[PDB]
């Protein structure tokens, strides 16, 4: 039992970037709705709670009840990771992105080229690129699931993840591609 896209929608939530779990080189607006991959001088304060070597920041609130919906604008950008995570997960190193560590994540890898972060990944056919996705979780069912707001399609689902604890979104913007990749993504409202 998967919602239609009309459906979780209706569970829309509000989600805010928190820039202090953030990799040092990520750059954020101020109502930190938008982030994206700053060049190498471009830096955060420094604290021992940010990630290392993935390019990631996790959103707020974390949640353990209820049926969550957002949205986040990818845009033409060439490379991303969203999706949601445990609230325990390490921020020290790439550790694989995997339910079993505690990632449930869609990955654009390049051009025409999107995965699930299942293992082993799970090659997505993407018939048109999505200028926005959708993210939404049933804590109780235990399952999430992608969607492209653009085609209002389903992209894929991860079921049976029997959630404990406290789940939260993360994202990542993806390496600056020779400049084609530079776009931040954006926490979009519901319209």
């Amino acid at each position: 039992n998967v919602p239609e896209l009309i459906g979780a929608q209706a569970h829309a939530v509000n989600v805010i970037l928190d820039a202090e779990t953030a990799y040092p080189n990520l750059i954020f607006s101020d109502d930190l709705k938008s982030v994206r991959l700053g060049n190498k001088w471009e830096r955060l304060p420094d604290g021992p709670q940010r990630f290392d070597s993935c390019i990631f920041v996790l959103g707020s609130p974390s949640f353990l009840s209820g049926r969550r919906y957002w949205e986040v604008e990818v845009g033409d950008k060439t490379a991303w990771i969203l999706g949601a995570c445990k609230t325990s997960i390490s921020r020290k190193g790439n550790m694989t992105l995997s339910p079993e560590n505690g990632y449930w994540v869609v990955i654009m890898m390049k051009e025409n080229e999107y995965q699930a972060s299942s293992v082993p990944p799970t090659r997505l056919l993407i018939k048109e690129p999505p200028k926005r996705v959708g993210i939404f979780v049933d804590y109780r069912v235990g399952s999430i699931s992608f969607y492209n707001v653009t085609a209002r399609s389903h992209i894929y689902t991860f079921a049976s993840c029997s959630f404990s604890g406290p789940l939260q979104p993360i994202f990542s913007p993806g390496t600056r591609d020779g400049g084609k990749n530079t776009a931040p993504l954006t926490i979009c409202p519901v319209g």
